[PDB]
């Protein structure tokens, strides 16, 4: 009932991310299309931390430049966000932002200069919402689905937050819809959760879902893509618009995201919370970044390993769904993978392990 907030620590904490390890020779790649970023949010935020703050640089792509409008609930929210949770976490890797344009070729643009850049040479790339799969033009969804099947090929990992709006993703044609990017079978869709937790313990994790007021994650079956093969046995349910059908289905996994148990975040120089699946991306974009430094090599594309590692690699959620437009509670969550939170929130040492030869 009552609001708190994590620093991003606490939530690694929770999560048992692997210990002695912050990213270091790695670089995570941040795409942005709007608003910026000061250093002075950013020095005063890791210090505060006790970390050694990240080498954080920004990308112009087609013109865009770091240009934070200054009001702490405007875009620079989301940035800012983005930044301090990923390096935080993998303070020891280096952080790019990439600024483009607000347009699709923008948000291609970025995406394709990230994973191709020889200077910055990212292993992995954070991602936020990009609107509902059946919103974008078609050739806009092939063009993007096929640089994070050049990312995947390329050893890069991709994630994208699976989106704040629920089930709808904020349409209302009477219809469910899933988000894109986390649709593409290339990205690992984050969803996100309701976390109660403390250093030694986790005592709740429910599905993030806060009514149509207050956001809930998004997630669901796609209508665009076939369900993948890796992804045939985690049981995921046919549509629930009439018609049904299966296909690829949303989030892969998922982490805390409910503003009232958010992330302390220092914004335009104001200390204040934020939640949301934006920050669930770069929150396992930094658990990457440590498991690339322990193994030598990048996990890249993780898809297909992740739905076949044992279950105990994974904190189930069972519990909530994420509906906010009507009251047949589509989707639900439920014992395995379910459209709400995906294989649930990772235990970082257990999937390390299961990553190590
Ligand atoms: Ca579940």
């Amino acid at each position: 009932a009552a609001p708190t907030a994590y620093t991003p620590l606490d939530v690694a904490q929770a999560y048992q991310f692997p210990e002695g390890l912050d990213g270091q020779g790695q670089c995570i790649a941040i795409i942005e299309l709007g608003g910026g970023y000061d250093e002075t949010s950013l020095a005063q935020y890791f210090a505060s931390l006790g970390v050694s703050a990240p080498q954080v640089v920004s990308v112009s792509v087609d013109g865009a430049t770091n240009q934070p409008t200054g009001d702490p609930n405007g875009p620079d929210g989301e940035v800012e966000l983005d930044i301090e949770v990923a390096g935080a976490l993998a303070p020891g890797a280096k952080i790019a932002v990439y600024f483009a344009p607000n347009t699709d070729a923008g948000f291609l643009n970025a995406i394709t200069t990230a994973v191709h850049d020889p200077t910055h040479k990212p292993s992995i790339v954070s991602i936020s919402a990009g609107g509902p799969e059946d919103s974008w033009a078609p050739a806009s969804i092939a063009a993007m689905n096929r640089a994070f099947l050049d990312a995947a090929a390329l050893g890069v990992t991709v994630l994208a937050a699976a989106g704040d709006s629920g089930s709808t993703d904020g349409e209302q044609d009477g219809l469910y819809h899933v988000d894109f990017p986390a649709a593409s079978p290339y990205v690992l869709a984050c969803g996100g959760t309701r976390l109660v937790a403390s250093a030694g313990r986790i005592e709740r994790e429910t599905v993030w879902n806060d009514g149509p007021d207050g956001g809930s994650t998004g997630g669901g079956v796609s209508r665009i893509f076939p369900l993948p093969s890796w992804q045939e046995r985690a049981n995921v349910p046919p549509s629930a618009n009439p018609g049904a059908g299966s296909g690829r289905g949303v989030p892969d996994v998922a982490g805390n995201a409910d503003p009232a148990t958010g992330y302390e975040v220092v914004i335009d120089g104001e200390t204040t919370v934020i939640g949301g699946t934006s920050a669930v991306a770069p929150l396992f974009a930094a658990l990457v970044a440590r498991i690339n430094q322990k193994l030598g090599k990048p996990v890249g594309y993780l898809n297909p390993t992740l739905y076949q590692l044992p279950p105990e690699v994974f904190h189930d959620i069972t519990e909530g769904n994420n509906d906010i437009a009507n009251r047949a509670r589509i989707y639900q969550a439920g014992p395995g993978w379910d459209p709400c939170t995906g294989l649930g929130s990772p235990i970082g040492i257990r999937l390390l392990q299961a990553l190590l030869p």
